[PDB]
């Protein structure tokens, strides 16, 4: 009925036209450093899924010159090792994308420096696991860092060479992440953990549920359940996705169409206008996974109608199109962050949003 590799490559031209700078090789320099690391992740993807090689040259030279030491964080000695372990997870699993595309080795060692990397900050004092967010502060084990990095090295246990120690960081990881509380009563996942003031003991901090922050966790369960075909793992990761699903929770409309808990009250900023379109590819990623996992022909069909249904709203509801110039024949398509209402304007991380939506369907 329709084309999604076709909307994709329209939605990234649109993302390049509007927010590509040649000559810093990176999306809008005044938007957060890591969403250009989903936007890197993004057409990557797109050219996985569909075969296609337009954007191979752009990214390349994207990587070569966010390799180098960050102003901001010389320290990290660049290889992506910023101030912040989910700003390096980001970038880290676009590294391992682009070894699942390439298959160049130079890529997968980078994941492997960004897992040393981020291990820096595991603890074992607080919290009985897990690792800091804010590097430079170390008041904050929150969820998404958790989530980015225990998918790092579930995928490491699946690509590196010496995998076994990868799975056995992975399985420990998800056995603290199931145990810290931040997954709640109706299987959805807070925002991070909070600790008492007395006793030293973590727990749920109640912080609003964010859609990346269920759908990161699905690609972490995926590859542990390829790296141990155990469809426990899938199992866990259905439940999750199971409660996204239900209008019951409020992260899906009653059109179907998934929405931000800040769309609202209009006042998703710059990190959420990209949080819908990382759970709609690593969606993607869990029912891929559980249709091979089964022999019936209807297994994850719940979740490929849902990214469809979103697809359809977002087409007829969020799109624009550019206004091609007698000197710029720049074509393509910008969105907004609301997949169902109306198009206002169009920033960076929405527009990555919209990629990953369009690429969760190919
Ligand atoms: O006051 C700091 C600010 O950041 C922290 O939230 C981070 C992350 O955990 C959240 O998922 C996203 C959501 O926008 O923002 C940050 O990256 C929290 O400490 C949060 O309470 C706070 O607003
Ligand atoms: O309250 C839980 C959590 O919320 C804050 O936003 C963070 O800065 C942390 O320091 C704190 O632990």
């Amino acid at each position: 009925s329709l084309n999604s590799t076709g909307l994709a490559q329209a939605a990234i031209n649109g993302l390049n036209a509007r927010f590509y700078e040649s000559s810093n090789a990176r999306w809008s320099s005044d938007e957060p450093w890591w969403i250009s690391g989903v936007a890197l992740t993004m057409v990557i993807e797109y050219m996985r899924r569909s075969g296609s090689k337009e954007y191979l040259d752009q990214v390349e030279d994207v990587i070569e010159v966010q390799r180098q030491p960050l102003s901001w964080w010389p320290s990290g000695e660049g290889e992506f090792r910023a101030d912040a372990t989910d700003d390096t997870g980001w970038w880290a699993l676009a590294m391992v994308r682009m070894y699942d595309l390439t298959g160049n080795e130079d890529y997968l060692n980078i994941s492997i420096k960004d897992e040393a990397y981020m291990r820096q900050w595991w603890t074992d004092t607080e919290c009985g696991g897990g690792l800091y967010v804010d590097i430079q502060d170390l008041t904050y084990k929150n969820a998404i860092a958790n989530e980015l990095y225990l998918k790092l090295v579930a995928s490491l246990a699946n690509r590196a060479p010496n995998a076994t120690i990868y799975l056995d960081r992975a399985q420990q990881a998800w056995t603290w992440f199931l145990g810290s509380g931040m997954i709640n009563g109706v299987n959805l996942i807070n925002d991070g953990l909070a600790r008492d003031s007395n006793t030293g003991s973590c727990y749920n901090n109640r912080l609003p549920v964010w859609t990346y922050n269920q759908g990161v966790i699905l690609g972490a369960l995926v590859e542990l359940y390829h790296a141990t075909k155990d469809e426990s793992y899938l199992l866990s990761a259905q439940a999750i996705a199971d409660a996204v699903l239900s209008p019951s929770n409020g992260l899906t409309s009653s059109s179907g169409v998934l929405t931000e808990t800040c769309e609202g009250s209009d006042s998703c900023n710059q990190d959420q206008q990209v949080f819908k379109g990382v759970f709609a590819l690593n969606l993607a990623e869990l029912g891929d996974a559980v249709a091979g996992a089964s022999s019936d022909p209807d297994a994850g069909q719940d979740y490929r109608e849902y990214l469809d249904t979103n697809m359809q709203s977002m087409y007829a509801n969020d799109r624009s199109e550019i206004v091609p110039t007698l000197f710029d024949s720049s074509t393509g398509d910008l969105y907004d962050v609301s997949w169902s209402g109306p198009f206002r304007n169009a920033t960076m991380p929405k527009q990555a949003s919209a990629i990953g939506l369009y690429v969760a369907n190919i």
